[PDB]
């Protein structure tokens, strides 16, 4: 199977940008798809990036996903932070079967 | 456009079983995979149930994953709890452009 790797967590200010990487354990991460949900602290997941960089009815233009070939890293941007973007975020994979999540990556406001 | 809905929680005593339910609001809950992951305390998500009712190799058959037409829901049914079964569990639908998660269910074991 694969693993997808994330940083432990990211911080910024608001109005800021930050960029949380989700590494591929072994396979080019172009072969499946990878999406990208919020969770903010104690709550239910809401998808805010799909397809590898499709944006959900609602999800503002803050939000947007790419996918690094070279560095097999799929990677979910957040630009203009706003208080409310403090959440943990978890890259989703498929394989055969199975659907993979990477560790998650704990975004904190500073502000 | 839907929403999943799941008990709150559920605590149960090691050696018994356990439904939690996922009843989505409108649409037909079959046109789409339902897929269920587990998430420990401080942990990452992982998947239980892959589309309706797979169990990925790996997960122990006393989980088990069904669809029910007439009431438009889909269960997450847990035979035999273990300690080591205490977690959220969150079921997950679709929709034409987006993923749907379901509120969660905080499940505690009391062995």
């Amino acid at each position: 199977n694969f693993l997808l790797t994330q940083p432990h967590s990211v911080s910024e200010s608001p109005g800021k940008t930050v960029t949380i990487s989700c590494t591929r354990s072994s396979g080019s991460i172009a072969n499946n798809y990878v999406h990208w949900y919020q969770q903010r602290p104690g709550s239910s997941p809401t998808t805010v990036i799909f397809e590898d960089d499709h944006r959900p009815s609602g999800v503002p233009d803050r939000f947007s996903g790419s996918v690094d070939t070279s560095s097999n890293s799929a990677s979910l941007t957040i630009s203009g932070l706003k208080t409310e973007d403090e959440a943990d975020y978890y890259c989703q994979s498929y394989d055969h079967n199975n659907q993979v999540f990477g560790g998650g990556t704990k975004l904190t406001v500073l502000g």
